[PDB]
């Protein structure tokens, strides 16, 4: 009873002394960007909140050797101004308009935002996606201005882990850091992402899931993905991603579980979002008592993989927070039927004989290397670099 388990250590999951070691770099790193930021902005340092860590390696969702993820930013509209949520004929998206800037801007705390509606509101000021995007962009280029450049264009920033350069580009709406040891190891990239972030009050009720934590989670975001719609720049999507944190935490086989799967997505059915599997999950946190995340690795992982399939096979994964959105609605029926026939028939091969599960998750270099024992998790991202 512990091949799901050795499998998982030695080709899936980081471990966990690197992970946090990692986190500690990382969250330093950009501890010291965004106080350079709040140098650079007035505006800014009055909008700045927090930040949340979002992504797959945040969640202990990661398989394999982590790559990226995101640092949203949120910042936070003072409720004077009387921001106002609604949402929007896109079910996951919702719009924002202010309905009293003018009488912020009276106060004397209002004097920073002097240039708010400029920066960040499209007409009738309501909040704007593209606005806000290239605000940001603009205050983290001149934000790397000001930073000791080494090499060619490459940030060097210090903290107590050590030394570490910053590089950087623009592969999307937010700007990437690409961060590495100043001895050339690359750690991580991390996106850049401008969010705004509200309290309980404003939790969106029309179609939308109540929020499960409202006491020590009452806090909730919007992110500048659009979903073509019309008006352009004013769809926001939500961010529950603080909440699903807490609800998949606690669970034992619950990650492991996940990572399998996911690990099989990545070898036979890449047509699958990574965030198309944590949702079955939270509906399967939902449909089944606690004690289920407590059975063996095993039972919770073939339950779980039966039940993924039915949601492929019934051609439907509703977004677990508004369920008229139909995240797999957009691809097409033959796709779905062969991918669920795929898993069907692994189902088939590894129901009683659990000998063949690492021949379906692994590639045939990974199986070869886990017959002859290697790990190749042990060394994929040390926070201590061998040099
Ligand atoms: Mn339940």
């Amino acid at each position: 009873e512990n091949i799901l388990n050795d499998i998982n250590k030695r080709f899936i999951s980081l471990p966990e002394e690197d992970v946090r070691g990692n986190k500690q770099i990382l969250e330093s790193v950009l501890r010291t960007f965004v106080e350079q930021m709040k140098t650079q902005d007035p505006l800014f340092k009055a909008l700045f909140r927090r930040v949340f860590y979002g992504g797959s390696f945040y969640d202990g969702l990661k398989v394999g050797k982590p790559e990226e993820f995101d640092l949203d930013i949120l910042l936070h509209i003072p409720i004077y101004a009387q921001p106002v949520l609604n949402e929007s004929n896109v079910p996951g998206f919702v719009w924002l308009k202010l309905n009293n800037l003018d009488g912020w801007l009276r106060q004397p705390e209002g004097r920073v935002y002097k240039d708010f509606r400029k920066k960040f509101l499209a007409d009738n000021d309501f909040l704007d996606t593209g606005k806000t995007l290239r605000w940001m962009e603009s205050l983290v280029q001149k934000t790397l201005n000001t930073l000791p450049w080494v090499n060619n264009a490459t940030c060097e920033l210090t903290n107590e882990f050590g030394t570490f350069h910053i590089n950087w580009w623009k592969g999307g709406p937010a700007m990437t850091l690409g961060i590495s040891h100043s001895s050339g190891e690359k750690i991580m990239d991390v996106d850049l992402v401008a969010c705004f972030v509200f309290s309980g009050d404003k939790w969106p009720i029309n179609g939308y899931r109540s929020n499960p934590f409202p006491s020590t989670k009452p806090e909730f975001f919007i992110v500048p993905k659009k979903p073509p719609v019309n008006p352009q720049g004013r769809y926001w999507s939500l961010s529950f991603q603080e909440q699903e944190r807490v609800l998949i935490d606690n669970k034992n086989r619950l990650k492991p579980a996940v990572k399998l799967i996911k690990k099989l997505k990545e070898k036979t059915h890449p047509n699958i979002a990574s965030y198309y599997i944590k949702t079955v999950f939270l509906h399967i946190i939902e449909q089944k008592d606690q004690s289920f995340w407590n059975k063996s690795l095993r039972e919770v992982f073939m339950t779980t993989l039966r039940e993924y399939n039915e949601f492929i096979a019934d051609q439907s994964i509703p977004y677990y927070w508004c369920r008229k959105n139909n995240l797999i609605g957009h691809l097409a029926p033959i796709t779905l039927n062969n991918i669920s026939n795929r898993i069907g028939y692994i189902i088939k091969d590894i129901e009683n004989n659990p000998e063949n599960i690492a021949k379906h998750l692994l590639t045939k270099e990974e199986y070869t290397k886990y017959i002859q024992g290697e790990d190749v998790m042990a060394e994929a991202l040390p926070a201590l670099p061998a040099s």
